[PDB]
């Protein structure tokens, strides 16, 4: 979904709608992501592998710390449990597909980022 | 990382240590220099109408993610531990060079980044 720069547009509003519309994010919180998740699509914009690769994870890990610095420790796998919906719903909207991969490396960043000390 | 002068100038000096390193090449220092130059630009953009703590620690991890996944990128698998000591040293001298910190905290996030994506279907090869 990354290959195009209007997919990209495309996929970025119909996440952060779905963050809004779940209910467990407010105003700020639904903010949060929408300026992060615009900020680093814009970055993603000659192009070699590793560089695509550098920035899908950048946007994965940008999900990732948000669900934890916007969660109390025991919320965690409820906000988890809504983003990876909003992410395969999104996804499978803008593409057709659910993009598995990305949606796991946005779970384990999430598990790995909640015992570092940036969040202790 | 909020200081968009001392952003660039690590940024600089960082991609500098790289170079100097011999451990990474032209291509490697390459890759690093956009991706770190993009993900300056990013940090500013993430601000939007309000700057929060949130929002500063995702973009701080977003960086660390994105200089983890390049020292996977660049290598294709054996020569991690050589080429993390080598990246973790020259973030350590550019922060020290512009922050006068060595902010491990952020060199631990960046170690722990290059362990967990290691694991990763996006790096198979």
């Amino acid at each position: 979904p990354f290959s195009n720069p209007n997919t990209a547009e495309a996929f970025a509003r119909s996440f952060v709608s779905n963050i809004v519309s779940s209910g467990e994010f407010g105003a700020q919180g639904a903010e949060d992501f929408d300026d992060i998740i615009q900020s680093l699509i814009q970055a993603q914009s000659h192009d070699t592998k590793a560089k695509a690769k550098a920035m899908q994870v950048a946007l994965a890990s940008s999900i990732a710390e948000l669900v934890i610095a916007e969660s109390s420790g025991g919320d965690v796998q409820r906000k988890t449990n809504v983003i990876s919906n909003a992410l395969r719903n999104a996804l499978m909207s803008t593409t057709g597909s659910p993009n598995e991969e990305f949606v796991h490396e946005v779970q384990d960043l999430i598990q790995m980022l909640s015992q570092e000390q940036i969040n202790e």
